[PDB]
């Protein structure tokens, strides 16, 4: 009985991202999984890390330090409820899928804000308690990314460099840091210029992969895997 | 008679980041440069890429495509005023300094939002204007980042990998792509754990570097620079 959270970052339900999110919901639901989706734009999710994220007395009201104050607020249970709502979803999930279009070799800012605000010290990691010792150990994560650039542009000898290069801050710096094991990324290249049949093939490839997702092992989330 | 824009992303004026920003203002002003600062948190800068970024009639009101709509709005002068205000500052600038604490191997979401929303097609890049040919060619950009991790953690074989690894999406995927020549990053490692004299040393290095910033040559912003 597996639980899945999909954190979804696209403005348009009819988009290629919307279709990938929906096929994931359909297929995981068909399998009998418990499925939850955080539709960040529809939630008008707050991306900014501010003192509003702490709802009670600050430990140093003279000089605001976001990391210190959110860590303390997590322990005291005085974080803003939008954050703790997301933490509950993550805590319960066996697998977290992130579905998003690549923006500037990274995640859209609304999703960056989810990472910044939800993955606070005490919840996602501690010092010590990170990388293999991260607090979300035992959980799986998977990035399902769409791009403007073609697969060929995203090779070692391409203009954009290899696709694994841009995965490093997300897979290693964020997910592995918090203790997740990382499943191989799903990258759907350049749907805007793909043919209708090619688009349909990309969506079907994702649905098909999800059929056996619970049999997969994570990647070795290392510099070598990313950079060779 | 050089013009500088500083895009600043910290919540707290008394922070190490705040001090680095003020030192830059003081020193560049002293030189007689024209200086502008976009204090993103103080501006409550909007990070989310949404249909509110277009003020005109949408080019396709049935299916919302952020990239297409903003490209068209740029050309028709119908982008939201917060975006066009930032574009004016960038257009006039000879150098753009980004001052920020590293969040998840990247920029804080509020600054990611500035990148997502300000650097639109038609303004910062186009077909064929990208990388060396990007539309902001002639301009210089510089990342001034502070970290939680020590320099030793940011080595090739260290836990975090080389600091150059996380710079790739920002320096190459973003700044170089838009035509910026990228000056060497200013990395102020672990100020929270540095001693008082080490902190003063890091600030002094920055102020001193700023004295001769106009004599610098851009880095070769290549995959080899970052990973080789
Ligand atoms: C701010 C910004 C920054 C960006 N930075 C980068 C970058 O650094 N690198 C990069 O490579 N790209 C970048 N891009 C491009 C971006 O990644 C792509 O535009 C995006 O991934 C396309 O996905 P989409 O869901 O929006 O496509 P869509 O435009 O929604 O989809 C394309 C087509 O697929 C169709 N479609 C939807 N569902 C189906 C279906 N089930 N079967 C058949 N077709 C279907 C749609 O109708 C549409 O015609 C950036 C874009 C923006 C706006
Ligand atoms: C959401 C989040 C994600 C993060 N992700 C990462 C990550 O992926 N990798 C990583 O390495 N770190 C990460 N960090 C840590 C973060 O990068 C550091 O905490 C930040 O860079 C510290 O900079 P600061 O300006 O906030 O330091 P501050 O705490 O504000 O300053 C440090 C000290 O220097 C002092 N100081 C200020 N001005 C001067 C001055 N003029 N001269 C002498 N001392 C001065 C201050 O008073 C303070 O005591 C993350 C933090 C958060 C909140
Ligand atoms: C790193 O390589 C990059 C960097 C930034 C990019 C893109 C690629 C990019 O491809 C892209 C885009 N593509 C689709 C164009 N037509 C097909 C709709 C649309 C908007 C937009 N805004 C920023 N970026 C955009
Ligand atoms: C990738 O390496 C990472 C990733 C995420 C990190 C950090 C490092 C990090 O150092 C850090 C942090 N440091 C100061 C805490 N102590 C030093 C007071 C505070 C908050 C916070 N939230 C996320 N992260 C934080
Ligand atoms: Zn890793
Ligand atoms: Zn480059």
């Amino acid at each position: 009985g597996k639980k899945v959270l999909i954190v979804y970052a696209h403005q348009e339900p009819k988009s290629f991202n919307g279709s990938l999110k929906n096929v994931a919901v359909d297929e995981l639901s068909r399998q009998g999984c418990t499925v939850t989706v955080s539709d960040l734009y529809a939630m008008n999710f707050e991306p900014r890390a501010t003192d509003k994220d702490i709802t009670g007395t600050l430990s140093n009201p003279e000089v605001f330090n976001y990391g210190v104050e959110t860590h303390e607020a997590y322990k005291q249970r005085s974080l803003a409820s939008d954050i703790t709502d997301e933490q509950k979803k993550v805590r319960e999930a066996d697998l977290v899928i992130f579905q998003f279009p690549l923006y500037w070799f990274s995640v859209p800012a609304i999703l960056k804000g989810w990472m910044d605000r939800v993955l606070c010290q005490g919840f996602a990691f501690d010092i010590p308690g990170f990388y293999d010792s991260g607090l979300l150990q035992g959980k799986l994560a998977l990035l399902s990314v769409t791009t403007g650039g073609t697969a060929e542009m995203y090779t070692k000898t391409g203009v954009n460099g290899d696709s694994r290069y841009f995965l490093w801050p997300l897979q290693h710096g964020t997910l592995h840091f918090c203790g997740f094991k990382v499943l191989a990324p799903q990258i759907s290249f350049a749907p805007e210029i793909a043919s209708e049949e090619e688009r349909k093939g990309m969506v079907a490839a994702w649905s098909q992969r999800l059929q056996t997702i619970w049999k997969e092992e994570p990647i070795p989330c290392t510099a070598h895997w990313h950079f060779g």
